[PDB]
């Protein structure tokens, strides 16, 4: 039966994200959010130890969804690809739903 995902944010600054995530306790903690600084495209950030890390939301000719090589007809399906792929060249670190107030 049918939730809104607790990943979607819309349109948080890059700063208050890092707020955010800051308080997670769980690395890979993640949200999906409409970047300011370029509109119309959307960012990923995301909680690692004591940072966050910020990915672009790509798109190909097709408008398909991509972070590095794999694409998806959906951000629903990116997100989901990257809970058992890695988002990062230089960690570990795979998607998992924030907690919760
Ligand atoms: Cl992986």
């Amino acid at each position: 039966e049918m939730k809104p995902h607790p990943w979607f944010f819309g349109k948080i600054p890059r700063a208050k994200a890092e707020e955010m995530l800051s308080k997670q306790r769980h690395d890979g903690a993640f949200l999906i959010r409409e970047s300011e600084s370029a509109p119309g495209d959307f960012s990923l950030s995301v909680k690692f130890g004591n940072d966050v890390q910020h990915f672009k939301v790509l798109r190909d000719g097709a408008g398909k969804y991509f972070l590095w090589v794999v694409k998806f007809n959906s951000l629903n399906e990116l997100v989901d690809y990257h809970r058992s792929t890695s988002v990062s060249r230089n960690q570990q670190i795979f998607l998992r739903d924030i907690e919760q107030v």
